[PDB]
This record gives C-alpha cells, sequence and structure tokens, in this order.
C-alpha cells in the first residue's frame, strides 16, 4: 500500500469539466398557432 | 496519513462518464410560418 495507500490513492483527483445549457430552443417564434384563424370566416 | 496520505488519497481517481447531446430538436419541420399566407387575399 507503499505500493497499496499510495497506489489506492487515485490508483495509477477527479476534476469535473462541466458542459453548457445544450438546450437552445426558439419554440415561441410566433408559433403559427396565432394567425391561423385570422379570417377563418371570410 | 499511513492512515492520513494513504487515506487522503481518494479517502476510502474520478472517472467522468459524460452523457449525450440531449438536445434532439426538429423546430424547422416546415414551421407553419410559410403556407400561413398562401392566399391571405382570395
Amino acid at each position: 500500500g507503499g505500493e497499496q495507500g499510495a497506489t489506492e490513492a487515485l490508483q495509477g483527483r477527479v476534476d469535473e469539466y462541466d458542459a453548457l445549457r445544450a438546450d437552445v430552443d426558439d419554440n415561441a417564434s410566433s408559433i403559427a398557432a396565432l394567425n391561423d384563424l385570422t379570417v377563418l370566416l371570410n
């Protein structure tokens, strides 16, 4: 454990590197669901 | 630190497992925002 504790210790300090808010999104984009009934009745 | 260094060393080797580009997306899908004005004026 000279070889073991020493060894065990990180075998042969994890440092998370993280990432990013992958979700971009844009749904809103005046979803056609507004002017689809403009003048349903002409 | 026989118990301490040995101990300290990873107490009792972090290996990140990562994930995936969760964002699937499809927005484009000919967003109705193209043929919503086909013949607004009949």
